[PDB]
DNA sequence: GCGATATCGC
DNA sequence: GCGATATCGC
DNA sequence: GCGATATCGC
DNA sequence: GCGATATCGC
DNA sequence: GCGATATCGC
DNA sequence: GCGATATCGC
DNA sequence: GCGATATCGC
DNA sequence: GGCGATATCGC
DNA sequence: GCGATATCGC
DNA sequence: GCGATATCGC
């Protein structure tokens, strides 16, 4: 019916979980400085266990919903 | 040192866990056919979170070892 | 798991290898049917050669294991 | 030390009570059909509830010295 | 500078020379495509030594030249 | 038909062609010295064009080759 | 691994 | 043959 | 004991 | 290319 | 395999 | 003394 | 457009 | 993980 | 539990 | 070889 949007990736996951944050922190922080600091902040990071589990997980299901577009669909 | 050497694949971890049951399987099998074999089942696996778990802890891991290498040179 | 499974038996290497044969052959099956029609079908045939040399071959490598799993600890 | 040998069963006790008393209704018996008649009689037997009882404190006390060589190896 | 980088392929040099190629006989193909089609061309070429042979003066020349980073500056 | 055996690598095919020089340099070497001395004049060789053209076109041909056998029987 | 006759060694 | 054996078939 | 092929995966 | 794993050819 | 150098049974 | 096997690093 | 990452063949 | 081509999805 | 063979005791 | 119970894949 409809190419299933490519999946979020790991980084991408973890910034929705942490724009809020990025954004308390730097009142009135305009929108290129998020993802700076969003990726400094991910660079940085010591435990990314849930967000490249997830990331995995969603991309498995993407590539499975694929095959499925192409067979049914 | 020595640099690090690259993290296991997922599906390199699941494959050592799971080598000496497409052994028992399949008797007198060639290393050939049992990297076919593990293809064969890997592409057949609906869930991987296990292994894609072990992969990620296995890339942080690294990563912080690489850094480590390239800092202490 | 230390403890080395027992080696397949003749039988079980070739149901392993005939289970798609029988699930065709007899559409819409009760999954405890296809398994008394392997005993038929393992009873009725002949040239039960294959899987007993097959299965002979599980039993060198398994000995190996047991023998290598008893004695290094 | 030594590792328990497994339990007798009901109709292997039985049987030992039970050997003689074959042998004498069926004077000079091939050993080879002793073996058949005790099947026969087994088989027969209604009530087997002194050798199940029987088996079982034999399956508990074999259960029991399991337990306590595993321990003092 | 630092790294040298890794040598290109036999495959990739001869897909440097007909990029455009394949991009003038198919109209709107994307690098997924091309890609792809790169495979099902070079699977199928003729006298593949051109390629072969600027690979491996590449690769000679790449590991001569990784001894000399990690050993000078 | 017989399976083809694979093809000679670009230090084999040298190493056939420079056998006799090495004896000629190194009257009564024995076997192992010879693998040693060919180990050494290879990694010195600062133009190895020629051996890796032929190992090439070897492979090329053996590529083609293999598909005959395993296809035609 | 036991209870019969079937090998065995002197 | 009489004592120690491999073997027999459940 | 080196330099590949052979088969999957990254 | 690297990884893992065995074997081939010399 | 590559082959110099021993070994071993006729 | 002469064929047939055994060895060793890469 | 930045920007972390993904697609494809190898 | 590394390459050499974009091509995304999230602001 | 259920299909098969494998194993332990006698 | 017989009964019984173990083990293994579904």
């Amino acid at each position: 019916s409809d190419k299933p949007k490519r999946p979020l990736s790991a980084y991408a996951l973890w910034l929705n979980s942490a724009r809020e944050s990025i954004k308390r922190e730097n009142p009135g922080i305009k929108v290129t400085e998020v993802a700076k600091r969003g990726g400094e902040l991910w660079r940085a990071m010591k435990d990314k266990s849930e967000w490249e589990a997830k990331a995995a997980k969603a991309k498995d299901d993407y590539d499975r919903a694929v095959k499925e577009f192409e067979a049914n669909g």
